[PDB]
């Protein structure tokens, strides 16, 4: 909304070096990240999740069941927000194969913790039902 750019200085640094194949010449642009954010506004998600690590986490939990629901032009998508999240986790990279790795094992950690199952999530509000329509 504000602004002209929101990539940093040494932050670029870093995107600008990525390369978008393990092998190829190709590196990460603003381009990518358009066509991206395009995607999240239609979708049904926010753009500026896209600046920010706790957002680009709750991306990635729905493109993720859409990998095995979705084609080649969600994949591509899917494996382009695992991009960002790292450079928001202060993740070194260096292709977008290695880079969805790194963004894997920390989701596997985090999906490897249900052998008790802890109180965490609250229980349902206390909804009293008395009575009916008036």
């Amino acid at each position: 909304g504000a602004r002209n750019s929101v990539l940093r200085g040494k932050k670029a640094d870093e995107l600008e070096r990525i390369r978008l194949r393990p092998g190829g010449k190709k590196k990460y642009r603003l381009k990518h990240i358009v066509w991206a954010a395009n995607k999240l506004d239609r979708f049904g998600l926010a753009e500026s999740l896209l600046e920010s690590k706790e957002g680009c986490q709750k991306i990635l939990t729905v493109l993720d069941p859409m990998v095995p629901t979705g084609s080649e032009n969600l994949k591509s998508l899917f494996n382009t927000v695992c991009v960002i999240w790292c450079i928001h986790a202060e993740e070194k990279v260096k292709d977008t194969e290695g880079a969805k790795q790194i963004v894997r094992r920390h989701l596997v950690a985090e999906t490897g913790t249900a052998e008790k199952m802890p109180s965490t999530s609250r229980p349902t509000a206390p909804s009293s039902e008395k009575g009916g329509n008036y």
